[PDB]
């Protein structure tokens, strides 16, 4: 006897690929607020 | 087994124009700062 | 003898993709926290 | 078998309408510490 | 379903009000800093 | 998904006009040190 | 819903008054550097 | 969205009264200097 | 609200009083210049 | 907004008396050296 | 406001008694110029 | 509130005497050109 | 305080004894004018 | 990424116009002094 | 595991030409006030 | 029994250098704030 | 009677070890923002 | 971007009139002294 | 924007007069040395 | 043979009312430390 | 059935009250801050 | 039901208080930096 | 409630004491400058 | 509490020491051009 | 605390001596004035 | 320190050379005026 | 038949009074926290 | 029924002496900033 | 019940005696400055 | 506890010493002005 | 620590040597100014 | 009948020393954030 | 009963050192920023 | 139990050689505006 | 661990070229004011 | 890195056209100075 | 880059009529002296 | 570091060149006088 | 670098004929001295 775990081993990187997957598009947005905030001294010191 | 982030991950880019868009609109105020902070000078100095 | 849990094995599957579709509208909305959030700083920092 | 999250999965972009438009109102309030915050420095520098 | 953020939409605005409202009184006060700074210089250079 | 910063793209033109428009009044003000500062060398200097 | 400034506006010229105020004590002490530098001359050309 | 300089804006003129009317009143002080300065010659070249 | 300036707005008086002190001694120097400067004068001249 | 430059504009007044008035002894002493001189040379002359 | 030259303006006389003072003795001096250039005159012409 | 400058009103005063007592020297000096210039005159004429 | 013109009061006589010194060789010089002067006529006269 | 400031740094050369063109017309007021200063002194010394 | 910023390392140039772009615009504004300054020293000057 | 967290140890290692590397990107972009903030400099004080 | 819970208590140390394992690495990553947000800051603040 | 500059470019020759104007005033006072200073001459040499 | 030297123009011609003024006592004082002088020879001559 | 849950089934509806109804009151109370937050940071920031 | 929140209801708005009333006091607190940190600043600047 | 923050209320100014008292002491000492900054340029200019 | 901030109101004039105390010792370095820079001029006018 | 500048109130005269010492050395060179300067015109004039 | 101008206090007598040295030059240039003058004249005269 | 004048100080002598010299040649010319004069008197008297 | 839980009802307000009051001692300790962290502000700040 | 939190509401009042005390000493620690940060602005300013 | 923060309250003084000790070396280090900048000042004034 | 700034108090003398020593050299530039300024008087003055 | 100003010290030589070398040609341009206006007074004069 | 609780009771304060006890290690941690983050400050600030 | 937390207090200062330990370092960098920002106005100043 | 922050501290030494040798460049920059300053004057003042 | 400043240590030189290169251009301007101001007055003097 | 002065070095050229430029023509005017002054003789002498 | 005098060259010549057109006017007055002076004598000698 | 005035030293010879050749021809100007006033003695005399 | 006096040196020679013009008249008017002188002599003696 055992448990069967053997698809839901590797299921358990079918989400994973959604975890890097949806930083990307995140972390693409947070970009804007260190181009933004750099503006935003930019016009200031510069 | 995974987990459809198809349209979530497209989806950041959707909020991320907006990061974009309203910097320019902030920095376009910025500007003024520029211009008249040299005009403040400038009626002193010139 | 046995027990015949055919149909009941693939009826797994019939709650799976419920499972799989609720999520989708939870995330939907957890996106506002993402973007309000960043906004919720884009207004102090940009 | 299976589970009816029929309107249940549209049921989550009620909820959604609803992240989307109390956003706009906090970053409405939110702009006036972009107006005040460089009207703040406005009266030192020009 | 959704959620009925009706009144709470419109109520953000109420702030914003304030948000408006409180600067002119800091700006107003801001401006004695571009009179006094000026008449600092006055009684100096004229 | 995305975030609709559609009017508040435009908003930051709205405070950028005051950001134009203060700076006149002051240096309007400042052209007053640069009258009097050469008056102030005239009665010596012709 | 909204935000109280009410008396938080008018708040605002309770310290103005000490803005317009305390201007008055400093130009009043650049005033002798106006005279003094003018005596420092007097002395040396008339 | 904007800011409401308005009153902010006339006001920079309130100031401006003040530059150009200290002003006369050194530069009537300097004209001492002028004259009593071709006073100090004219008793020894007259 | 106010800021009360009460006693600061007298203290710059208190100052101002030095302000006119100090003038009269350096004014007091600037005195033996034009002695001797018209006595530098007078022994070639006279 | 403005700046009360209300007394101190008639300030300027109050040490232009003493620009007028110094002057009268000075040239008071500098009309001796146009006697002496004349005398310097009328004792040479007449 | 103004410019105490109250004692200042009597000191310049008292530098003018000097001026006044002077004089006498060069003339005093100068006299002699005009007998012995008569008594030079005196000793060919008489 | 003020600003002690009673040891410095007085302290002008200590410069003074210097101003007073340098004159003297020179003004001693510049009686050498008075006799001098009087002699290379009386040479010629007496 | 004061200003220490202690060495330099007596110093203008050291400068004086040259103005008394150079004189004497000057006029020693003038004196010749005074005899040719008087035996350029004597040779006519006499 | 990066930050498109491609008409922003052209628009640094549309303040700059200003910059030198304000020059001018203080430079051409300054021409005065250096004409009256020299009529100051043409007077006296032609 | 680790985290895949490879193009996001060489994004941070992208803006970089931006910072570098910038300044040279304001840079050449700044130029004016290096010339405008000697005039107005100039017209006094030379 | 224990937790095989063996290549997760170094897989910590994987991340970091995406920490190291990002960071040389943004200072560089930053160094150009420290030449455009001392040739905004440069222009007015050389 | 009891429950042999012998080697399961030292057990407890065979993860402990990976618990102090893993921190090093992520701690070795933190590191990076301490050095990245300080150089972030240095090339604008030095 | 720019700063409109404009009406302040013309505005700066309203001043130059200015400086034109008083030059001529001074200058037809000077004239005094060098029909005094001749006349001065006049009555010894004429 | 200009400078009111209105007044301060014809101002100048308020000194002018003096100028003129003075001369005439000092040139009456001059001819007696015109006379004196002619008499001083006339008495010899004559 | 079934089980009439005819009633019950609706019966879950109300209890639902109440589940939507408490929420508002809560959430409205909610509400004044987003108020209270932002005027906690208004006071330190505007 | 259901569930009778009918006063609990309107019993968090009981609590509400609270939530506004605590703000004002601490927000009362919070504008010392505001009017010491510009003392804090007028005394230096001013 | 509700939440009895009726002392709480009253006792926000009770530290409040502090807020105000606290300022006045730091004002009173930033007040030698602009006593002892003007004596600092006193000495120089004066 | 409230923050006894009792002593620390008073503390505060202990650096006051500092202020003024430091500020006398460097006004009192800055009078050589007067002395030293009036004794640069006399030694070359007088 | 305050702020222990005991030995640096008296730190200041250290410096002042300098202040006055440097000055007797410049002076004393600054005799030369009064002493070179009436040789100058001693040449000519004697 | 001070500042040591030990070797800069005697460092002012190093140049002191060029003060002295060069005039005795130019004093000696000078004197042929005083010859080729008197021989100007002697030529004349004699 | 000190001044190299020490080739500028023989350097007065070079100049002295000159001095000296041209009086010669005008001397030389003089010399006409007194035989001329002489023979000028010698036709009519002799 | 039913079940006597009337005590029992009366019984839950018992522990009911027990959390109204230990609250009160909490938040009362929680206070320190508001005073002690605006306290950590003030010493820097103010 | 009820839950006897007697000693336990009194007990949070133990702790809270606590919160009362720690806070002196760190703001007793913030004092060193505030002067210090006089003191660097001292040694420059003053 | 309470928190014994005994040794944590006097523990906050340990560090607090580090903040008074790093300033003076900082402030000692700032004394440089003071002098520097004065002798930067010393010779181009005296 | 406390901070154990130990080396760190000592470590500000380490700069300290940077502080004094530069300033010598600019200093020792600084007096290349004040001979050259004197010599710059001296070519046309002796 | 410290901070190595080691070569930086003797950097200031460097520029040093500069300030020394440009003198003696300005100087020697001064020159002319000695020789041409004695040349001027030569042509009139001898 | 009842449950003998007795030995129970006090032991839940066997457990409670442990309570308070590891409570004073980790708080003997947390003052290194406040010193770490206050001389963080520091060298920045100080 | 209680709880054997007898090595896990003393565990506690464990930690503590590397609390106190970690300082340094950082503060040993912090320090450079007070160096160079000095050094950074020292080439300004100085 | 302690935390191993062995190589940690030493590790601040890493970033601290980069502390150090930053600020030699920035300084070495800093150089060129003493140089270029003091030239700025030199060409008017030499 | 350390900071790679390698290339930014001589990164900082590339600016210095800047500092040393733009100096010689002003300083090249700065020349004409001692030509112009020397023949400024060389047409009076020469 | 370095910073491209490239085209800014020889910029300064440009502007030292401009000051050789503008001497000539004032140049040109002074020459009248000597004309006229010659002339202003010539009528007396001639 | 350069700076357009361009006009400001001729512009010099504009003044330079005006010094050649005054001369005459003078020179004509001198005149009378050349004929007054040789009929003064012709009176005596004719 | 230093500053290469290396041109730029003997820039300073080709403006004296300028200066000696300049004299020449003032001074042949000059001779006129020397011409036309012994010729204006000649007709008299001779 | 150097001065164009290159127009400038010639220009003098157009004064030069101006000088030797003159005199030509005013000694063509000297003669008739020479003429009538003799004949008024001429009818005594003849």
């Amino acid at each position: 006897g055992v448990i069967d775990t053997s698809a839901v081993e590797s299921a358990i990187t079918d989400g994973q690929g959604d975890m890097k997957a949806i930083g990307g598009y995140i972390v693409g947005a947070l970009v804007i607020l260190a181009v933004a905030g750099l503006i935003y001294s930019m016009l200031r010191k510069a």
